[PDB]
């Protein structure tokens, strides 16, 4: 009913059916030279037809991250050129917040550029709701871990209404500027869970699709980074639930290291464009 | 101060030390016959000596986990002769409060029995600042996840005090009577981080001791389990924090399966000794 484990839609109605709305999408980028330029292969072909606008979001990448990228076609904007006039803060949330004042779409899409050999059908199946359904202001991805041991126990123990979602910290999915704009947006890796709760919190379970983009590896990444990815996830998700969070980061031992956790969403996008 | 990286007593220092407290050693066991043995024969060799009750507490096996145990000459006690009066409940929590009622020494230690060949002065190291100290009450162990996705951070957020507890969740630690008779026993995966929450909040970062066990592989059971596991850490430590948590057991998926979980603590047990 608003869960689509079969996307079916094609290019060419999903065209048709935007009627006038513009859609944008945006790929983050913090170093993902070795995965980058399949993710843009994959959506390239798209731009000027159902996509009308696509860029990577780079958020001080020190290898070759934007060179690819432009090689590939895409425009490249970093977190300064998005919003000159605010001082860059480091983390995800920040690029995709900065990337709303960078685009343009009346639907923006978000897709992870670490993503390997992503599949062209993503945004398409990801725009299908937005399009096509009525009521449908944010759509999540789920395919067939942070996600499994924090996110989803968690969202049973707080908002158990959000237990029906698979994949709460997906970096794929679409949504409305309209919603993107009025919502704050958590730091660093936070800010997934928290469009997720604040969307659920604002408009209910009815405006969030959920659609299958298939089978995808994890990516192995180190338990310390984890660790403090687990922490900010914590931290956003206790906040929406009206919990006060410590604000101490999550330490690693010898020897000791304090990981950073913030507790400082960037505000509605709506407030910076008067 | 608190913090022994180098346990270094010895059997013989500590077994004069305890003058006249009596130690109880519980296994807990749910179906382990592949590593029982060898758990128990670690210990075994002290048994007469430094501790004095050497009990397996089975939880209701299904393998040949009692007759294994017991072929080690070691006391097997099921849940129900533990305490006949009370039916039982599943879970790790039940095991271990039962117990209490199946042991008399002044200090208790717990020992996983899927430890694979354990070291045998786990006893005498958990025991050592027991004995020696003073003003502690409970000692936890650790060893060079759950642990670090889950409840390390969510000690950041929520206890800070606690982040310098490296195994939160360890199966073995010691403690005294007093305190143990004293405190409630959260429901199954969630006794431990409920017993150190609330010797912390009852007692101070000062009664509790932390010991070095050495290395130790990590057992990688499924993930499913994990996820069952988190969540019920998760409830246990939400509700010694105050919050409310909703209850709804964490869903798997096709298809749907939902995983217990528990708001039921045991009361202390000095309720249960009229």
């Amino acid at each position: 009913d608003t869960t689509w484990h079969r996307p079916g839609w094609t290019i060419g109605e999903l065209e048709a059916a935007k009627a006038g709305r513009t859609i944008s999408v945006v790929l983050p980028a913090l170093n993902e030279e070795a995965t980058i330029e399949s993710v843009i292969d994959s959506i390239s072909p798209l731009v000027d037809g159902l996509v009308d606008e696509l860029i990577v979001l780079d958020s001080g990448s020190t290898d070759d991250t934007e060179i690819r990228a432009i090689a590939s076609g895409a425009r490249v904007v970093s977190r300064e050129q998005a919003l000159p006039e605010v001082p860059v803060r480091p983390g995800k949330g920040e690029a995709l917040w900065r990337s709303l004042a960078a685009t343009s779409g009346d639907i923006v899409v978000f897709i992870d550029s670490d993503l390997i050999n992503p599949h062209p059908l993503f945004v398409p199946w990801l725009v299908g709701p937005l399009l096509t359904g009525e009521g449908i202001q944010l759509v999540k991805s789920f395919y067939r871990r942070v996600t499994e041991l924090v996110a989803r126990p968690l969202l049973a123990a707080l908002r158990p209404e959000l237990g029906c979602v698979l994949q709460p910290l997906s970096g794929e999915y679409a949504a409305s500027r309209e919603l993107l704009t009025s919502l704050p947006f958590a730091p660093g890796y936070g800010v997934e869970i928290g469009l997720l709760i604040d969307t659920f919190d604002r408009l209910g379970l009815d405006a969030i699709a959920q659609v299958n983009l298939g089978v995808r590896a994890h990516r192995n990444r180190p338990l310390d980074e984890l660790g403090a990815m687990s922490r900010q996830v914590i931290a956003t998700l206790l906040s929406r639930c009206g919990i006060p969070d410590s604000g101490v980061g999550l330490t690693q031992f010898y020897t000791r290291h304090t990981w950073p956790v913030s507790l400082v969403d960037r505000p509605p996008m709506k407030v910076m464009r008067p």
